[PDB]
């Protein structure tokens, strides 16, 4: 008596396979029979019912037959190992979403020639259209088979299992047998939209401890189609990797030597320097003087500066002569020694510096990666000195500053949030309701909501955030307004008021797109290595078809950078089409191709990154060109 999905039974004497049923509904249903469902127990479809039960079928239409697809294709990647390399072993073969891996212990690595060869013996293996044959297994016999294969890892997984299992499932395929509970395809003729991925690491147990051993990941659909849709996103998402275009692209590297600290290569520096003369701008245009104060200061500023119990373990200390010192991981006391150089009044403030500062922390070496996590990182800091009367409109000006910022670099969708005061701090409840009230008042006036965040603020005073969505919808805070009104009373910072009273300043730290690191790897993954032109690291190449155009193409390359564009000459003796494919591939904007014509007419054939041509044209306007759109 077994029941089906539409609530009908059908009869059934003497116990039946679950692929018995479905050929008794006909050969249709059992061709596409991958396994049952038993009163909601995934079954292989050889096993058969005694008592009666609720069936379900599971075709490669259902999202459990696509796992047991993907299962099955972990075994036959042992089945074409134990070939190819016979004396390696079989370790666990899992399925993970939308995959799976084997891991196997190896003397020596896989290479990618190990995949290639690994795949194709499995497409060879599965073309075969074999049945997979599953015998329920002693204990004691299971063990002898493996130990027979020299399979000492599966002998190791049979240990760990309770004395209460006595029996075993073995999966036969072909010459091939591995275990696992399954269920596993019928015959290999579901395993056709398949393809090995990645290799990779693991460790037995997954203890770092332990030998390590080589991941062999893989994938595996009910049809070609879905196989393809899934390649295409692996593709589109290495295309958002800032490790992977800093190195396809040149642009900067880090290594042991010294750990989270970045090496810019030319294209990458020339990168940053288009961000860091922006915010020189920025600087100039929002009344800040740019300072630059030493890296290497004292240990008793930093004892006396309010922050000694955050940073005592996060920074590099240094000697001298019997002097302590620590590399700064922070610019404001150096800011402040700045002000303190001069008596200022009311009337003075507010003094602005602003400084790209480099700033090391002795983070943990384990959670740095790429430019995104490091030790050395240089923000667009900067500090306000104002009186706590003046903190609104000093807030509404940055405001302002920072969203123009945030929409010249293609950053539309925004969030803001404040932070306000935290259990543990310090000042006056009523210094706290000023600056409170202050960073309210500044956001009302520029029109802007704000999400609030009680007790997130620091211990000195509450914030503004600057929340930006890149192009694939991620959040990254990239601007803070942080009010201070502890760090100026610690270090000596004071002005004279409107009775001679001599008062200490409110401080504003503050920066708009935070540690330039972190911001170039936001843009390398937002534009996907695709810069706008006015952004990317080298803008035009001018090329040569022949000897006789490398003198023009060294004049048109020369008038250009004098027009200051990012422009680099191709005068290599290489094919012109293997050029054009090289520094399509680097993603240039622009590539000017030289041959007889050009230099005769004076003129300059223009190909764009997208492959638009713009035919020939004369030097002074493809010069007018690049000025119309900003570049
Ligand atoms: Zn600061």
């Amino acid at each position: 008596n077994i029941t089906l999905p539409d609530g009908s039974r059908r009869e059934f004497e003497n116990p039946v396979s679950v692929m018995e049923v479905a050929q008794s509904i006909g050969a249709g249903l059992a061709k596409a029979t991958i396994a049952g469902a038993v009163d909601g127990v995934l079954v292989d479809a050889s096993d058969v019912i005694d008592h009666d039960a609720s069936l379900r079928i599971i075709t490669a239409k259902d999202e459990e037959g696509v796992e047991i697809i993907r299962h099955s294709c972990a075994h036959l990647v042992g089945h074409a190992v134990k070939q190819l390399y016979p004396d390696v072993k079989m370790v666990i073969g899992p399925v993970i979403a939308e995959g799976f891996y084997y891991d196997i212990y190896s003397e020596r690595p896989f290479t990618p020639d190990d995949m290639a060869a690994i795949e194709k013996r499995m497409g060879e293996l599965i073309a075969q259209d074999y049945d997979v044959i599953k015998k329920m297994t002693p204990r004691a016999e299971v063990i002898e088979i493996f130990k027979a294969r020299g399979e000492d890892y599966k002998l190791r997984l049979i240990e760990d299992m309770s004395e209460d299992i006595q029996a075993m499932g073995m999966y036969y395929h072909q010459e091939y047998v591995d275990m696992c509970r399954g269920p596993h395809v019928p015959n290999t003729r579901f395993l056709k939209a398949f393809k090995l991925t990645r290799i990779s690491g693991a460790y037995w147990r997954g203890d770092a401890q332990n030998e390590q051993l080589q991941r062999i990941y893989g994938t595996a659909w009910a049809d070609k189609k879905q196989l393809e849709a899934y390649i295409k996103r692996i593709e589109e998402a290495e295309m958002r990797d800032h490790r992977r275009i800093g190195k396809q692209q040149d642009l900067f590297h880090l290594q042991e030597e010294a750990p989270g600290l970045v090496f810019w290569h030319p294209k990458g520096w020339a990168l940053w320097q288009v961000v860091e003369q922006y915010m020189r701008k920025v600087y100039r245009n929002s009344g800040y003087g740019e300072v630059r104060c030493p890296q290497i200061l004292d240990v008793s500023l930093w004892k006396k500066s309010g922050h000694w119990d955050n940073y005592q373990d996060n920074m590099f200390f240094t000697e001298s002569e019997k002097r302590t010192y620590a590399v700064k991981p922070m610019n404001c006391p150096g800011h402040i020694q700045v002000f303190n150089q001069g008596l200022h009044s009311y009337r003075d403030l507010p003094i602005r510096y602003g400084e790209f500062g480099s700033c090391h922390r002795n983070e943990p070496s384990g959670a740095l990666h790429g430019i995104l996590r490091v030790r050395g990182f240089t923000q667009d800091d900067g500090h306000v000195f104002c009186t706590e009367n003046q903190i609104e409109s000093e807030v509404t000006a940055f405001h302002q500053q920072a969203l123009a910022v945030y929409q010249h670099f293609g950053f539309d969708e925004i969030q803001i949030k404040i932070a306000l005061r935290p259990e543990s701090r310090l000042g006056d409840d009523a210094t706290w309701d000023k600056a409170e009230g202050a960073l309210r008042s500044a956001l009302t006036a520029c029109g802007v909501e704000w999400q609030e965040l009680p007790g997130e603020g620091a211990f000195y005073g509450p914030k503004i955030e600057y929340h930006l969505k890149d192009a694939i919808g991620r959040t990254w805070q990239l601007g803070t307004m942080q009010v201070d009104f502890m760090m100026p009373g610690r270090l000596g910072a004071e002005y004279v008021d409107e009775n001679s009273q001599k008062k200490h300043p409110v401080m504003l730290h503050r920066a708009i797109v935070g540690s330039m690191e972190r911001f170039l790897g936001i843009l390398i993954e937002h534009h996907a290595g695709q810069f706008p032109a006015w952004l990317a690291p080298t803008q035009v190449v001018v090329a040569n078809i022949t000897d006789a155009q490398a003198d023009y193409v060294s004049g048109v390359t020369k008038t250009l950078a004098e027009q200051g564009f990012r422009v680099s000459s191709d005068l290599r003796n290489e094919k012109i089409g293997y050029k054009i494919r090289e520094h399509t591939l680097q993603r240039v904007p622009y590539l000017l191709v030289i041959g007889d014509r050009e230099k005769e007419n004076g003129a300059v054939a223009v190909r764009t990154r997208s492959g638009e041509d713009l035919g020939s044209m004369s030097l002074q306007a493809f010069i007018e060109r690049l000025h119309a759109e900003g570049a």
